[PDB]
């Protein structure tokens, strides 16, 4: 484990944010997108990729704007199939806005956005899913373990951190509305030597931003599936 730790007074307060912590509920409750085996159809910036990802629920969305770190992720998987799972935002989305004879554009009907979450699909698929346990930590003490499940041997950390976020949300009241129970909070992801951590609740303000917030997701950080252990702690909003 090497990333230095979370000093106590590193992380974010939840008390210290004054707006609305639903517009940060939203990017872990049910909602979200995922699609196996697809291909980039178009390309906006030199950093991104665009999908056709069709909303089969709520119909909200018909193509998706993957956005990386940089050229090389984005060139790495044009025209190549891969799985695509993440937490999309709207509000702060656009690209390409048409077919031009000048931008590389596309896109006819209902945008929306995400970072990273991009696998190759072909040999990196599995028939029985795999269980990543997660030990989360109140105050302390480990009083609470469920599973997380994937098959995928290389499974990005976002799809990892939503996956636990979203149980989170639904069972311990994680984000609500206008509140959270507690004061901090970070999810650790454990390899070998490797270990890095996220801060689950937002910076210091009156408002929260959606896509400065999952832009860290950018990196398409992989993990393998067989070897990670995912813990978080959660101090308490002083009762
Ligand atoms: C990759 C891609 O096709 N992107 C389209 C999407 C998808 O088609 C949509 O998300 C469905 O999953 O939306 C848009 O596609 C339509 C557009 O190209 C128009 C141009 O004439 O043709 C549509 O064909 C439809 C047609 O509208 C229906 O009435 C018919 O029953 O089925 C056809 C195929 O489903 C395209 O779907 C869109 O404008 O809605 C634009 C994106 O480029």
């Amino acid at each position: 484990e090497s990333q230095p730790d979370p000093k106590p007074d590193e992380l974010h307060k939840s008390s210290k944010f004054t707006g609305l912590m639903e517009n940060m509920k939203v990017l872990y409750d049910d909602n979200h997108v995922s699609a196996i085996n697809v291909k980039s159809i178009d390309q906006f910036l030199y950093f991104d990729l665009i999908y056709s990802i069709k909303d089969t629920k709520l119909g909200n969305y018909d193509n998706v704007r993957v956005e990386f770190k940089n050229k090389d992720l984005a060139d790495k998987y044009k025209d190549k199939y891969v799985d695509v799972f993440g937490a999309n935002y709207y509000y702060q989305c656009y690209f390409s806005k048409k077919t031009n004879d000048i931008n590389s554009h596309q896109t006819d009907k209902r945008k929306t956005c995400m970072y990273g979450g991009v696998t190759e699909h072909n040999g990196n698929q599995l028939d029985k899913y795999r269980s990543i346990t997660v030990r989360v930590f109140e105050d302390g003490k480990n009083l609470l373990s469920f599973d997380v499940q994937t098959n995928k041997k290389k499974v990005t950390a976002q799809e990892l951190d939503y996956l636990t976020r979203h149980y989170l949300v639904k069972n311990k009241k994680l984000y609500e509305f206008n509140n959270s129970p507690y004061e901090t909070g970070y999810i650790k992801f454990i390899e070998n030597e490797n270990s890095f951590w996220y801060d689950m609740m937002p910076a210091p303000g009156d408002k929260f931003d959606q896509s400065k917030y999952l832009m860290m997701y950018n990196d398409n950080k992989m993990v393998d599936s067989k070897d990670v252990k995912i813990e978080v702690y959660l101090t308490t909003k002083k009762k």
